[PDB]
């Protein structure tokens, strides 16, 4: 995240980070056995760290438990992100309390200009790599479809919205994909890609949650 600030200890229950001897991603606790992800963030062996706050000290709250299956949506192209969703199943599953809670799935879609609450431990520098020991957060609102199309004509499908400032300077980035992007409580976004980081008139392209949501039931109902 850049130019977001410190979130505070457990005060984003629901964010997860991908871990595969470090952290490669974030994710979305949706109830206690599934998390929500990006595809573009698939790998084997991944640990899901639950209540973390700093990833490198254990300092209470965690629980790190295997995913026994991830599934990454059947028409995800590698190649526009169209589709950059996966949902990874837990081997058993997570005590859920006030440190670890799930986030609930929209009924509705967001609207341009819904603030929305973008968490996760990527980098934080848009010129260089500095990645964070604790959670970092970031208020941004959902931007318009024109302005969106306009910064990445031809790159932009319909389950994709962009969220952010034009200006430049706070933004997600790499290692925060796969993490939340939460709009009045309900998780209406997965961070995706964008160019580079906190550029200006390039802001942040998102995975829009509400147009995946029977697909998710379904998918959880059936596995
Ligand atoms: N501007 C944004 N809002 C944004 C959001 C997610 C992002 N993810 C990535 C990303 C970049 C790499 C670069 C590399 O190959 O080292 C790798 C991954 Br995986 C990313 O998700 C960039 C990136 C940018
Ligand atoms: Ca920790
Ligand atoms: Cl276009």
């Amino acid at each position: 995240i850049v130019g977001g600030y410190t979130c505070g200890a457990n005060t984003v229950p629901y964010q997860v980070s991908l871990n595969s001897g470090y952290h490669f991603c974030g994710g979305s606790l949706i109830n206690s056995q599934w998390v929500v992800s990006a595809a573009h963030c698939y790998k084997s062996g991944i640990q899901v760290r639950l209540g973390e706050d700093n990833i490198n000290v254990v300092e209470g709250n965690e629980q790190f438990i295997s995913a026994s299956k991830s599934i990454v949506h059947p028409s995800y192209n590698s190649n526009t992100l169209n589709n950059d969703i996966m949902l990874i199943k837990l081997k058993s599953a997570a005590s859920l309390n006030s440190r670890v809670a799930s986030i609930s799935l929209p009924t509705s879609c967001a609207s341009a200009g819904t603030q929305c609450l973008i968490s996760g431990w990527g980098n934080t520098k848009s010129s260089g790599t500095s990645y964070p020991d604790v959670l970092k957060c970031l208020k941004a609102p959902i931007l318009s479809d024109s302005s969106c199309k306009s910064a990445y004509p031809g790159q932009i499908t319909s389950n994709m919205f962009c969220a952010g400032y034009l200006e430049g300077g706070k933004d997600s980035c790499q290692g925060d994909s796969g993490g939340p992007v939460v709009c009045s409580g309900k998780l209406q976004g997965i961070v995706s890609w964008g160019s580079g980081c906190a550029q200006k008139n390039k802001p942040g392209v998102y995975t829009k949650v509400c147009n995946y949501v029977s697909w998710i039931k379904q998918t959880i109902a059936s596995n």
